[PDB]
């Protein structure tokens, strides 16, 4: 149950993440720029932080006592902090590119993202909106709403007791993966904004995690987060053997899906599935003869 | 450390230049004429150079030493480049309106504007006059006569660290945010002529960096640069609800704001400061009852 | 003879492996990330033994008789409960970083590491294809496939003689310390996964248990394994004594071998088999003398 948030508090997260921006203007990193970006991602959320101080001028104890924010503040110091003792601990490694001291300072790169990204859905122009927001999909919009009803925020814990009684969660190993699926933010909590996105992406409701199981723990075709450029870059060496298809989740587009597939003339197109179930999409694609062959592989899971 | 330039450097920019050309005429992409439009920008800026050219005819070692040209040269072949290539990784994706890729080259167009619009400044009829640059506001003008004197262009860390002893910037966060408004050719220094359209915008000088703050970092009424056309279309949707209002810079006019409004009859009326800051402009607007609803919300910032 | 698996021997070992990830997350265990790490590696192995169900969802009668997978099986399923059961009676020791239940801990973390690699190696994306493995030194393929043809696994017992019969095992002492390198599993059958390893790091094939008994055997400078921290953590006492090195197998990349070593301006650094077998490069290396003292001691080993 995390402290009232303050003005020292934000003014030390500040400093804390200009440390995290220094270590990583480091020209030895030769960091990229493609997303997730940590050095767009931080002074982004420093813009979008003043903007609800901004807000808040009158009444900083309405908003130093939102259990959100007050959550959202902590984590986003502790994420700081691990950032700082990666750089410390993991030193010259730190400039090799696929050292493992790297590959953790991309993942700490897309937590920064998805915090970013909950924060403008939660506080839409620096304002509190965590108790009206819109949950795209009718039935999990109910299901919510019946369990946890205006709340923002829930411990891990209530959410997986509550979801477990109507989608009966088989294993803890199972209901540890479902976690590190849903909890985007990483802080042991599941926001009506994170229960969003992965409803909106494992939709229907009513198999939910059958379909989770079925396209992000079995399926050869999935490649969690990834850029357009790298989808391109790995079907490029199927160009040979049209009908080779992958798909991918947006760091910048949370919440949907986008496959990219080689055609017959021997080019890499992507679509968005907007209109239906990615389970049916993929179902479709296979029919129609353009999602043949899952990261170039011969054998295709059957959905239906 | 910008390299010395000649008619060859000069030759090979041109030839780049006319790659962007080619590749923006193409008839797929449907390259709307609004501004900033890069295929007037690319021509123009052709023909601003040759009068440069012109005028230096045999005093070209003193053209190719200044400074200022130097940096921007090394900018136009580094921003030509960068669109070339964008076309390159973009592939089909530049004919879809709404891509990522379409989105930067708008962003690109945004920069050559103001490329060509800093070049004229510093060189009207084609001759350097950027050591008597007329700064527009007095109290700015004086800033930079005492921190750089005559200089027509300074790297942002001397001219970060100049501002900071006058009017403090809390944290490289903030530091970072600022530059992005000021540095508007992404080159990493501070002209003259940036630092004026800044000044302007900004004024009064004495309360500088709270203005940017309070009218462009956290102000839900700031919509950046748009068209007249953009800014009808977009309060259009609040004809219904009288004292909505935006407020736009525009790129055919830097250093000059332009508000839209709901009159009480439903009409939209554009209108363009008198001799007034915005700031103040905002503050009677609201006043008088014009200016209450900020992009159509119901709470307006209090800039008292 | 182990045992059919069926989803009840499965269901059993979630369960099993569920208590070992609850144990094991205890805060006053204080349990470093480093690899091995026994919470991504369950998590891990259940997830790509959910794939393999996934795969074999029409044919369970065909995965659940499948010797290698009923060994696998059998012995995940010892492996937790021992690992259990090291809990159970260690009780407030476990949080004892050096205590022997601690370093036990470590132990088993291993043998997770080394159980995970091998069942990728032998279902490659949850398929079955342990008959048609590529082992990767030709000699010891045509050895693996005169005695035991397609088959993915033998009982020590079978192996221990076969081999014998092509380079004799000189001791049951002996023949114990090669049980130790080769058995990763400690499963008392040798895959064909462990044995395409053990024939990689200890090739040349013609002379092996000779290899094998100069590297591993006789050598103060045989880590074992080990991580690239603790390589420099040893090797730290040595900063001021250009050229002590010690080499070490690696959890993450099976069957390649690492060297550290400090350079005269007092540098560790640390290669990979250069290719060729690590026999030469500990030649060619101590001819170039990089390579001296072997854990710091003064005298060399002398492989020639
Ligand atoms: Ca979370
Ligand atoms: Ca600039
Ligand atoms: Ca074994």
């Amino acid at each position: 149950p995390p402290g009232t948030v303050d003005k020292k508090m934000v003014e030390k997260c500040w400093k804390l993440m200009d440390k995290v921006v220094r270590l990583c203007q480091n020209p030895k990193l030769a960091l990229k720029n493609s997303p997730p970006y940590i050095l767009d991602l931080l002074p982004d959320t420093y813009q979008h932080l003043r903007t609800i101080l901004s807000r808040y001028e009158g009444k900083m104890e309405t908003l130093g006592e939102n259990e959100y924010f007050r959550v959202f503040m902590e984590n986003l110091m502790k994420k700081t902090k691990q950032t700082i003792s990666l750089f410390k601990e993991g030193k010259e490694r730190m400039y090799e590119e696929n050292s493992q001291p790297r590959r953790n300072l991309t993942k700490l790169s897309l937590i920064f993202s998805h915090m970013l990204a909950e924060l403008k859905g939660i506080f839409p122009s620096g304002l509190f909106q965590g108790d009206t927001f819109r949950i795209t999909k009718a039935d999990a919009a109910e299901f919510w709403r019946k369990a946890f009803g205006e709340k923002t925020i829930v411990p891990w814990k209530s959410f997986r007791q509550a979801l477990h009684e109507v989608h009966p969660i088989s294993s803890g190993l199972e209901a540890m993966a479902l976690k590190s699926t849903i909890d985007l933010t990483c802080n042991d909590y599941i926001s009506v904004f994170e229960f969003d996105i992965f409803t909106r992406l494992f939709q229907p409701w009513s198999s939910l995690l059958r379909n989770w199981n079925s396209l992000a723990v079995t399926h050869p075709g999935y490649m969690a987060f990834l850029t357009y450029d790298e989808v391109k870059a790995r079907l490029q060496k199927f160009i040979h053997k049209p009908g080779s298809y992958i798909f991918r989740l947006s760091c910048t587009r949370l919440g949907q899906w986008a496959i990219g597939y080689v055609t017959a003339d021997g080019n890499i197109l992507q679509t968005i599935p907007h209109n239906k179930p990615l389970f049916q999409a993929l179902i479709d694609g296979f029919r129609e003869g353009f999602y043949l062959f899952p990261d170039g592989r011969n054998q295709n899971p059957d959905l239906t």
